């Protein structure tokens, strides 16, 4: 433990710490959670002040050694290597400053191991103020998760979805509607409804990107850039840009909204809350698809994970589905969490952005992540039980309405009765009941009671 | 009173629904409201492009056709609002309400001579599940184009208006709550304007999904049943005789009955214009408050008086109002979602509650946006001098002196200004510090509040 | 010309329908507030009629109004309490939020019906003697949803529980395969399950009475902020009192703090509460047995639901019921997104806090009864499906683990499912027949009701 | 050599050479990195205070042989105590029972009693009587149960008591009442803080009133409820031991053993309270926050204490985001809490994080601004009198003797021209038999219309 001095009083940081006195008031002020900024928030506090010093050297405002040392601090930072000297609760001040200072502060100590001395707050946070930068960072990071991560992750689980549809063209079964017997379907068009549900989840991520990459830089204290070049938002941005290859971080529409509001948080959250409520019916449908063995629907087999039960020996259980909707519930949580943050604002400032900052950034994470192992470790090794779908199929009272026109609706049902009675399909109770005739061939029969014709899927 | 068949069932005299309704109407007295005039409205439509179709395709005979499609017009038009007696919470599917209309529409044929079987006729080519999620979809389409939308536009310019008649109304800025340098009240209002008008954008980004129709699908989706072209058939008529161009066919007719992600999508537009909302409201009753207590930027037009007991006062009602919608618009949001996560394999059977509440909130935003235009924001005034002096008192603008007298001497002037509650200009003054270092004319640069604000400036016309 | 008459506020004046009982502000908050086209319920207006009656019989009974205008107030008030007057209440739900809209029509349709008898009454002066709309709406909005608990939700929940209860007796031996994940389990009987369900509408009621201590709290006697300021120190003891004797419900008290019971909905935010966790509970029971009644033949076909509309029966009432929890669920957060968004002397969420919690509590009300009556009550168990079911999981060679332990009884449930063979001829045909287990052994440990330990 | 091999009944399995789980804790470690945070330390000491109870009591009743259960009691001490929270990798969003952390928790109790010479299986020994089913619930309901009454209760009587010393010292400090924002009647800052305090109060009555369920566990209940492979006394057995170990006695049986697996509706009642609590927090945080606003631009009723380094309202801050955060948790927690199936819900892990979370956030963030935000507020008293003074609605109390309508003129005449109430009546000309000048003096003192009770 190493000693510091504020204005005014003294206080202990820890040795190994690269944080000072700013950010160790803040570890005690706000013991609240235990947890602190996730790595894609220090991340793109880095690339922000990276970017910022560059820009402070461009417009000769910051001495360039001055501003090498920043960016090349920042870089570390952005680069993953300082995740452990961001120990601030989330449920800090709301403006974030707390967590930017605590950015300022870790980057003065990194340049001073290079001999370089830097003034947090009049280097570092040079053009900047205590509440424009912290969202900006929020924004990219949030950005940056959608467009390089979440996006390929759904387009994997997409594809994979897609390819069962596929492989399952033609793998006839019983639809259900209301959760009872209905006519015929097949696999294949079933996981094509899965497949369009995480396609539109990739549409209404792609639809939200507008708005969600305004970076509020440059507005400082209030929105009106003051104390601040007054294109230092456009030039930071331009970097950023360069730098990350994400085109879609852009400069705020309206310089006051988007420091008075983070609607761009609630828009994106709305997003990420419909997939959550797609991927639920999804998991869940999977699920039921795979139940039994033998008291169940047993239409498919999951993959086995791992056993199932502590006590019953044998029993293997969907863990990836389970996995699944569960983070949708959290994704759901979440997202109430960041639509009541963000309706809260007052005047000039948004107050709940670290809270919000948490709430979407976990959203992106958890979707990312479950979307792959979904993708990679349950749809991707599905078997279907072909013929048990297909004699539950041939099965149903549902495929008689074609034979009316030949015996009549009132034998039709009486056909219906006799096979479920007797656990036969309907084709065999026909020839059992003597329907066999000219009246009907077996030829027409089999043709009236084609149940894959009769989910009418587009042949290849 | 009349009997009729199963049966056997009492309906009313004069009502036009027959004994499937009657039935739902005895199964579900749950909560007493029913379809809204908007859904009854799409099921009109829908069932007039139906028989259209079915009539094209020689499916129908024309003059079967000409009746439905002559009733479901009256239907459309509003005429028969008073005949949809089931309950909301009814079947998940939304089956009942489908029969409710087509028995409505083969009563008023049959006034008009023509015999129409309500099934065989009137749900030709149709199933009792790709058509109550296809009215309600019209029928969300429409509210969002129609009439949100423009409600929304008719806000946005109202608070542009403002935000350019106010455009150098100078004012302190308040993060935290805390005094801040300064703004104007036209930059305020620009931002929200901004925030309505980004609403409109969320509304519209919606749209390519919330006009997907599922009709032609019919029981399961496969379109078993139905003409393989029923679907663009109908949406063509449809977009025809309304001119709503947004409707389409669904891009996938599974994904059409098994869910209903289109409304969830939407209604976070529509909560995301809830959280706008509710920030506007807000500042801007804030900013009303007082007339003494407060902080008395602005001057709200009264409406009403405003307590049954403190005789004179009153209160920023519109802004409440906002607020209160904003709220039932959260929660309906919150319905939604859970009712669409909930579908089953072909059937998502939570359709007319998840249309209730999202049409419920297109209609709330819809009429408190106009309200709230017109009655509130277009009405206001602002106590111009009182800002200015407030922003002219303020230690946040004494930073611009640091350059003349050291950040020292300015921090003593902030302190002074504030014990004596003066002007900071004034406070210079009375410290003695107008010399050659610093002059009138020197100081009134400095501390020029608007030029602080950074507004942008107009061109010579 | 004729279609209108003038009435007056301190605002000015106002055409007001000739007709119209109503008067120059109620008419204005029309103007003000054409939102979504509903105004109060009938409980509501109910809760307003008597509680103004009351407060008009305390101010009588203090000498502070004279008997001939008390009278007059009383009558009036009970005409509006017993519906003959609803059609005079237009306002919006979604009007100022301190209910100060539809207080004053309350005062203004009192006032004209009292006019045709021959009394003056001001209104303000007289109707609304003692009184805020700041501690009236309020009151009136915990009378309606504490009257909604006690007599409504709380019975028709009994019911619901009585009907579930009777099935876990009836079914109390229908053997079946348990289920968890959706995957093979050990066995239950039927009968478990519904006691299952029982608790939990038990557990639901024991919810809705943990919170009347701070449902049935009334504001009354507060008048504008909370100070009492004109109204004598007793007139909420007093009001309270009327209404107890009036109405039957003990749970309604006087506040514990003033300032509380109007900066705050608190209240009503607890009792969403209650209301969610019951609709949490009824979609687990819903679900359950509409997946139960699923089928026949693609489904678990374990019973079979009453057909209401008009064998293979859409479960309709439990959609219903699911549907309406969903309601419940989205009414819920708008109450607590007023509930939290009050400000110094007072919450100005009021009437959008009411709308909802009064909805719910009717809600549950009115499809708890049905379920109960039009789907559990008529339910019928498939019961050699269900024991066929019992005995082909492979989860029931379980209680063997203490035999031959957890790893070689996995190795049984596999081979049984590979080979499709039970249990019982998978054990044997492993050989484990010996020392340490015998076909008595089986018998008596692969009895699959025993094996539910009923 | 970085690794060794175990199995379980679905085959081998390399594990980390250093690591005390086994087969089944690294399948779990594989199939679910989803969020990168495992079970906290009150969720991991929950499982080790059960495991212990519940070799003890199959040791009690002879069905576990007396070594075997010492080395299960000893190992179960180390890990309720903290000594192997790095060996529960985990992650949350695991399958749905918690069936991973329970199989972490047997895995590790066996390799921790292999040092010690003793041989247990994971299942039949460490897991003898039990199911993930019952034992993971149990220890999410006894960690909730522990946090309520242990923690959270004490938190709020804590800042009940603060906002309570408030109201008292600022019993007469006079100020403007504010109804819809605007000026009303007087009310005192110590009435205001006596609201507070009162629903904090509430807030302590709310948590109290859902600890009979709150505090029921399914232990005993095994796989589905039955209480297969237990003794019939399990339960109850475990939980006296659980009860004499924690001193809380909350803890309890549940009354149906069905209803406590498939079902977790105790939490989602819990939660209620917890949402009720934000609710409370928020209104008294934002309260406080617009006293202490400005100064110049806004009501500048109070002073905050600093605490960075015109002080930012931080704490008033860092309760309305926590109680954003309990709101958002509460919606996770009922959404899992409808969605469970026949004998079991699946979303017990999520709904664990969630209330436990929720509860954590408002302990610390009650106890941090009781004491360094609302113990150290200071009230500017005679800019409180002034508001009070200043307020058109001072005139309500003249009602009974000029009638509201009149009343009404006089308000707004008295803000037009920028007088006194006092001296817009007397200009009015309502000096009178019906207002003498001295009913009107007594009528319009601002301490004497706020009504503050005689303590
Ligand atoms: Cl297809
Ligand atoms: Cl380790």
């Amino acid at each position: 433990y190493r000693i510091e001095h504020d204005t005014m009083g003294e206080v202990r940081v820890p040795a190994k710490a690269l944080w000072r006195a700013q950010t160790q008031r803040a570890v005690e002020n706000f013991p609240i959670s235990g947890r602190g900024l996730e790595r894609t928030q220090i991340r793109a506090l880095g690339l922000l002040k990276g970017a910022c010093a560059q820009v402070n050297s461009d417009l000769g405002l910051l001495a360039p050694e001055k501003a090498d040392a920043i960016i090349a601090a920042a870089a570390e930072i952005a680069d993953g290597q300082h995740d452990d000297q961001f120990p601030i609760d989330v449920f800090q001040t709301g403006s974030g400053t707390s967590s930017n200072m605590n950015t300022n502060e870790v980057i003065a100590s990194i340049a001073a191991k290079g001999g370089v001395t830097l003034h947090p707050n009049d280097d570092v946070n040079m053009s900047q103020s205590s509440n424009d930068t912290f969202p900006t960072a929020t924004h990219i990071a949030a950005t940056e998760a959608a467009v390089a991560h979440l996006i390929p992750a759904l387009q994997q689980l997409h594809d994979a979805l897609a390819a069962k549809a596929l492989d399952w063209h033609t793998v006839v079964k019983s639809g259900r509607t209301h959760l009872m017997d209905a006519v015929p379907v097949t696999l294949g068009q079933e996981f094509s409804g899965y497949a369009r549900q995480i396609e539109a989840g990739i549409e209404r991520v792609r639809a939200c990107l507008p708005r969600l990459g305004e970076l509020a830089i440059g507005g400082t204290a209030v929105g009106t850039g003051l104390n601040a070049p007054d294109d230092f938002g456009v030039r930071v941005v331009a970097v950023l840009v360069a730098q990350t290859g994400l085109s879609e971080l852009r400069t705020a529409a309206n310089s006051f909204e988007a420091q008075a509001a983070r609607d761009g948080l609630v828009e994106a959250s709305g997003a990420l809350r419909t997939i959550a409520v797609s991927l639920t019916k999804i998991a869940n449908d999977i699920r039921w698809m795979g139940s039994g063995p033998l008291t169940g629907l047993a239409e498919i087999q999951l993959p086995d994970l791992q056993p199932g039960s502590s006590i019953m020996p044998g029993k293997v259980n969907p863990v990836l589905p389970e996995a699944v909707t569960q983070v949708a519930a959290q994704v759901i949580g979440n997202d109430a969490a960041i639509a009541w943050g963000g309706a809260n604002g007052a005047f000039e400032l948004n107050v709940y952005i670290p809270m919000m900052a948490r709430n979407i950034l976990e959203s992106f994470k958890l979707l990312t992540n479950v979307s792959r192992l979904f993708a990679q470790r349950c749809i991707a090794g599905l078997t279907a039980n072909v013929e048990h779908l297909r004699r539950l199929a041939e099965s149903s009272p549902s495929i008689v309405t074609p034979l009316n026109s030949a015996i009549g609706y009132e034998e039709a049902a009486a056909v219906a009765k006799q096979a479920l009675k007797e656990r036969k399909t309907i084709r065999q109770t026909v020839i059992d009941r003597g329907l066999i005739g000219d009246r009907l061939s077996i030829e027409d029969l089999d043709r009236r009671l084609d149940v894959l014709a009769m989910a009418k899927a587009e042949q290849l």
